[PDB]
C-alpha cells in the first residue's frame, strides 16, 4: 500500500540532492558571519 510519493522515487537515483549541499555550503558561511559580526556588533544590521 502506501500509496504516494514514496513508491515512486523522482529521477533515476535517489541518493543526495543539490539542496542539501547548497544549504550546507551557503549556511556555513552565512551563519558564521553572524556569530562573528554578533561579536562586534550585531545589534545593528539585519537589513538585506
Amino acid at each position: 500500500v502506501n500509496y504516494g510519493n514514496g513508491v515512486s522515487c523522482s529521477k533515476t537515483k535517489c541518493s543526495v540532492n543539490w539542496g542539501q549541499a547548497f544549504q550546507e555550503r551557503y549556511t556555513a558561511g552565512i551563519n558564521s558571519f553572524v556569530s562573528g559580526v554578533a561579536s562586534g556588533a550585531g545589534s545593528i544590521g539585519r537589513r538585506p
